[PDB]
């Protein structure tokens, strides 16, 4: 509902993609956003609908139903989707980027043919499992065991905070094969695999998050993803691309902030208010510029850990700040659950923690700068 | 649980008061804070308990059964209660300051004797109603014989659906045609709307009030007819001072949750409190806590001296409110994923804190007030 | 020099332009920056030099010696210039954009023929005089025959004492008209240069008009149409000027990064300290976001899109960020950062100008906030 | 004109009297030369005797030696009024009266205090404190030789360095808790000051390195015990921090002094933004005062904590810098000229985020303390 903004000239294809996703999001997602938050449940019908629109495999190969587009495209879809529901945006990102994109980049032809088509149609839901109760920030200290036994790897332990955890049919799981790390393709139907009950979160309540438990979970050796002991490389790259695409989550939240604020103020010319509005608009636009420039850079093949970390750092902090201003501009009404401003705040905060914290991002950028400039 | 902090030397009586309230808040209030947020309702049984401890009439005169203490004392009580549950704190503040203190300051002896005793014991709950959907207020009071008839609505009233006694501002003559009234829940033509569904302060019952030819005896005029603007202004100064201890208690709670976590959470082989960035974050929280406290206590003390503090009262609530919300965001940050779950109270602290940047006058209004007064005198 | 950062892929032409301008800047401007600041005087020889490089007419028509380039190119040139000396950059912006570009856009071909060639060669210096001590301007231009007679004053004029050609706004009826004024016109006089906190190499003065005769063929843009003329290119001015703060930010990293390796405390380069890494990260991210936003606005202008809000936005943003970054630069250097031996203090002093000169942050916020309704 | 509104803190008649006195001296005598001190890059030396005469130089010194015998709150108030007139004079004053005189008053033996305090208190002598070095891992050597310690090395960034007659100097008496503080006289052969530094601000505050080349120090000039220097240094830093925090206080008070009168007589929704900005300056001022005064009063009760001293200077220094930036903003073009003092307030304010230990160091100290306190 607030649609002014700087044109970035992303090209006809991406403009069409934007108009498409925006139409889909306003018609099919936005009406369910509040309900998803209130019921604490992802609206499952969206999986196939997004599959049918080609959003789920947007950066995956056209062999398997994918659209073969790039990270700028993915950012735009993620932004429109998150604009309608940040929760659906987060689940979508975790499926389409965390799971699908890692398989597409590190998977062998046989593996991709086996797992991708259903992930891309939305028949299967995907997840990525890296974090553990005692290994979050310090992720390489993970303790999930994977012991070779015949033509199988037996998995023992747990993962935590997994987006789409209770629903995922296919998961990319990192495990210690030598306490070092290996990535595995895990099916929900593998015996010894279980999901915990969904978490009760401050925000992202439409997004089903759970622990995972592995009790003698047998994984075929042909389901290793990217080679034994080479899980850390796979992980690292996975974090880069995660960072760029997920930074569009905050973008969508910021767009939603203006969506509620501007019409509100037009149904309800004070100067402090106009200044507040200006700061929101300018922030939104700068954040867009930065994220799109980083995404285009990734598409040209200049992926730097620095700038991906930087754009999610920046966008996440700005989205939270702006949600606070959205509530503020609405006043008392903004403090009620009758308006979505509160939910925008609750949702936005996740991005300063998930995908690595602000602290970890700042440190990565600092250490990297210092390392390359010596 | 986190008890580091600057000693402000408030004296033995205030130190003892802090000890009593802290004991009550930790033993009684904290274990039901989550429940209050979840059920979206005030735990009514607390009223009489707070009544018993002498907290509800803390600034009311001893002649009417109050404790006869001042705003510094009241800030301290409000802080310790808010630290345990910010919802309970807001309700308490609205009862004991917005209502009880307005009556203590402005009431004739007979109004005070009629209304104060049950408000002080907690048999009665109290509220204050000023704000409307549209001091250009529209609530109308017309004379009818020896009574006043009230017509209109008030919005966003803390303790609204439960209040037995209300201080209500109304137009008797449409500017300097405002009058304050003591209203009883019992008066016909008075009702409360449904309770609000809020981001935070969910344990604090809030609603609109609807006055439909509501009859108020002329003897219930509070502070003289046409004089409502003076009663309202003064009320606002004291309201801001006492309510600013709400953000203080929330800040204290941020430290309570974060500090034991910094010790107990290990990553990279170390408690995360040993990492430079986290030490910095902690330092900033601590310094902010102490500065906010210093400012608020100084303003309250000035009030107890009977000094002017309009700018300074607006200022200490502006300041505290903004800091508390910022600090709750950092508390969630410091706890990480755990801090993003409802199993931890950090999220609740954030949701509750934001209230004070709107409720009881917004940040914007506080800024404009302060700047205007400066630019004049 | 710190030359790392996001690639924006501006194209071969702009990249070659950046390279040439940077070579010129480090060779000819940078060694004079301190001296310009200490003597409070523009190094005049730079005019002809910049004229020889085609920089003064970068966005002006080729038929008059201009480069015929656009605002993105101009921002890049302005950025590389300001990175070597902010004062030189400010004077350069006033000459090449505020004066030359206004003539190029609103000047009749005869006027451009008369005034542009020397401005472009650098034989003449250009200025813009709009601001007055008090749309409430009081400089009056009275039509007496084939002449307009100018009486009044203008204030804070960049290149004031040196300008040969000035675009000058005046009230012809209280209503506004822009004029081309020559230094040689009798009744025109410049006041002594101001003594400023920063931008000390940039010669600012008041102007005084006492019965100054301007011929009617020197009306710029049409009688009573001065406000359209002004409004136009307040925008382009904002875009191009926002590259001043960009140059300064680049300069901040230019001084901070090397120092973070060389300085050692507690047995380590200070760059290994976590708070330091945090700070450097915030600087880097800010630099990239600001560049992204300014380049996007400039490219929008070059596509001929309207960008009132976004031009005001990008200078608002970039000016505030540059000042904050200069502060951190001083911080990162410690005691040394506090001495005039290092350039950090100068960068802070210079940066503050852009929040307060050529508009103010408050005006920019109100403008954006009003145009966004409200 | 001056801005004199603000929250009353009820500091008592003695302190209110001191405040009126110093504010009179500051606006009458110091303010008119603040720009001169800045432009000439030189402390106005004649101020020393005058501040001695007003009882300001030994404000926390024992009365038996001529001092006022007042405390840290009192000292903060004096520092604040002085700094409000000229931050440079305030920094030189702070270094003399707290960094030097107070260290001697707390750690000196009776004979040491008798010998050195009287001329420092009357302002006949200028005092300094020397601890920092270009490289507590300092390199300044003090080798015991007979009944004298021989000093070799250098100190850097010393306030009042070129002028100091008496300096408290820290050195390593054993490169293995091997630190000792010393009372050093300018008159000692082998001691000299370097050229005065050329600084962004605090330009009226003379700052230099010190150079000790086989500088002979009498062994009776050991301050507070051989090897005990780390203790002396640390406590010195706590009190340094509390009193110097009033430097930023004075700078903030100056910001309002320049802004509020200007905002009246200047006339063009930017003015509402302006009122908001004025509100934030006012509130910030009052908050910082409340905190600094609370920490100082705590010190006067005998409660000194590393945390709170560090905290109040961290807070105040950051606030003063931000407010100076706003003062310039509020005065617009005029604020950007050297004809108004706002530019100077900014340049000066920045110093307090570095000197006395950077904001980074303060944050770490506080965090490490809290962590130790809550394990
Ligand atoms: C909604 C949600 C969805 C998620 N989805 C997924 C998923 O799909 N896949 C997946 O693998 N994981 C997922 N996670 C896990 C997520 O990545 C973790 O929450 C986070 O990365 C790990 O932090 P933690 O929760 O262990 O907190 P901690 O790591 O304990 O952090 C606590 C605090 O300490 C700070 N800190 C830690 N180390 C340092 C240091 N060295 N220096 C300075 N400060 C430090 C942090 O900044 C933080 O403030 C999800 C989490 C959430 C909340
Ligand atoms: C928990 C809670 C308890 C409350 N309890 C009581 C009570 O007991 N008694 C009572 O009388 N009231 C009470 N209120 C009312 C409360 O004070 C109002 O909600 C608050 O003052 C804001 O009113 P509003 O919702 O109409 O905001 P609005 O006034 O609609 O605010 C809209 C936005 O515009 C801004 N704005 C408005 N006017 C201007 C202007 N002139 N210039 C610049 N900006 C402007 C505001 O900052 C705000 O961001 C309570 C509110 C809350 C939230
Ligand atoms: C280095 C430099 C170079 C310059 N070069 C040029 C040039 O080449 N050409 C040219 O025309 N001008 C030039 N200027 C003028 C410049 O645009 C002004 O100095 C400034 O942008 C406008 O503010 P002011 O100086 O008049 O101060 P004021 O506008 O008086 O500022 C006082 C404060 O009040 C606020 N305020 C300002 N106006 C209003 C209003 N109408 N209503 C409410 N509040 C308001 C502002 O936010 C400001 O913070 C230059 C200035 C500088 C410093
Ligand atoms: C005007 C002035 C007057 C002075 N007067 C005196 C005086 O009278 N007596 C005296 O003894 N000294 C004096 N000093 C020196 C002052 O104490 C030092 O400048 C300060 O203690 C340290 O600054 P530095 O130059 O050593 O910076 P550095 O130590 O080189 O610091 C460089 C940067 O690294 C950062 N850093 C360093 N260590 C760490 C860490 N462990 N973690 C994170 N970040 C870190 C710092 O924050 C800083 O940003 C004075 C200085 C000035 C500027």
């Amino acid at each position: 509902m607030f649609e002014a903004g700087l044109n970035f000239a992303l090209g006809e294809e991406i403009d069409a993609l934007r108009a498409s996703v925006r139409r889909f999001a306003s018609e099919r997602i936005a009406p369910l956003a509040d309900d998803a938050d209130r019921s604490n449940a992802f609206p499952m019908s969206l999986w196939r609908e997004m599959g049918e629109l080609g959003l789920l495999g947007i950066t995956a190969d056209e062999a398997h139903g994918g659209a073969g587009l790039g990270y700028l495209a993915h950012c735009v879809a993620m932004e429109e989707i998150s604009r309608a529901s940040a929760s659906v945006g987060l689940s979508y990102g975790a499926h389409s980027n965390l799971c699908v994109n890692q398989i597409n980049r590190n998977g062998k032809p046989a593996q991709k043919s086996r797992y991708l088509p259903k992930l891309i149609s939305g028949e299967h839901v995907g997840a990525l499992a890296m974090s553990e109760p005692g290994a979050g920030s310090d992720v390489v200290s993970m303790k999930l065991k994977a012991d070779k036994r015949g033509d199988r790897y037996v998995l023992n332990g747990s993962k935590m905070w997994i987006t789409n955890g209770p629903d995922a049919d296919v998961l990319v799981v990192y495990a210690k094969t030598d306490p070092g790390i290996t990535a595995f393709l895990v099916e929900k139907a593998f015996p010894g695999f279980s999901a915990g009950q969904k978490l009760d979160k401050l925000g992202m309540r439409g997004s089903n998050t759970s622990e995972l438990i592995f009790t003698d979970c047998e994984v075929p050796e042909e389901n290793v993803l990217g080679g034994v002991g080479e899980g850390v490389k796979v992980l690292m790259s996975g974090l880069d691309y995660e960072r760029v695409v997920l930074s569009a989550g905050p973008l969508g939240i910021m767009a939603a902030c203006l969506d509620v604020v501007v019409p509100y103020l037009h149904e309800r010319e004070f100067q402090l208010m106009q200044g507040k509005l200006a700061d929101m608009y300018v922030t939104m636009n700068a954040a867009r510029a930065y994220v799109y420039a980083v995404a285009a850079a990734c598409d040209r093949g200049e992926t730097a850990r620095k700038d991906a970390a930087g754009c999610i750092l920046y966008a996440a902090e700005k989205a939270t700040a702006m949600a606070l201003e959205a509530i503020q501009a609405l006043g008392g009404n903004g403090y009620t659950n009758d308006y979505p401003a509160g939910r925008l705040l609750r949702d936005a905060k996740l991005y300063e923690i998930g995908a690595g914290t602000s602290e970890i991002r700042r440190m990565l950028i600092g250490r990297e700068l210092f390392a390359e400039t010596k």
